[PDB]
């Protein structure tokens, strides 16, 4: 067995899901979310599922919140970190931004780290292994890797928000049990 260290991911985010005003309530929101899984693979022979809440952000065009638990029954004690170039300092949620034809423009982490203008964007995942000894200094082991949303400003293999089904456009990765 062995673990994910990269998932190549993509998706379509239905831009016909309604665009929110700033006070939307709960439900209005739920209307323009998207939820989605898939597994990673810890070092330890074990899978995991991965969920991700896609949802509009109130009182923003072409951007969307993607809240991420692995193991999402046990989501506090698994603490997921996402983040650009770091999973210090930042919580569980991403803005992935699009640009008026619908491709990829950027991503933001809670702490404000950006992608790059122009590239491949890769978002750094980690969470404790729940059950597992911590590492040889002490500190819980958690297991980190990336996801690779794909190329800003194409489509091919690259997270998109068309007028179509939301729906996974590309999974594959290298950990198994």
């Amino acid at each position: 067995a062995k673990a994910t260290t990269s998932v190549n991911y993509a998706c379509n985010l239905d831009k016909r899901l309604p665009e929110l005003p700033e006070g939307a309530n709960r439900a209005q929101i739920l209307e323009s979310t998207w939820s989605t899984e898939f597994k990673v693979y810890d070092s330890f022979g074990e899978a995991h599922e991965l969920q991700i809440d896609f949802a509009r952000v109130p009182g923003e065009v072409n951007a969307w919140r993607a809240t991420v638990n692995v193991d999402p029954t046990n989501a506090d004690a698994t603490a997921t970190r996402v983040g650009i170039g770091t999973t210090d300092g930042v919580q569980n949620s991403f803005i992935v931004r699009f640009d008026n034809n619908g491709h990829l423009a950027s991503v933001t982490d809670t702490a404000g780290n950006v992608t790059s203008p122009a590239g491949q964007v890769l978002v750094q995942i980690s969470y404790n292994v729940v059950g597992a000894n911590p590492d040889e200094a002490g500190a819980p082991t958690r297991h980190t890797f990336d996801v690779n949303l794909g190329e800003i400003g194409t489509s091919k293999n690259t997270i998109t928000q068309f007028s179509d089904k939301s729906t996974t456009a590309a999974y594959e990765q290298d950990g198994y049990t």
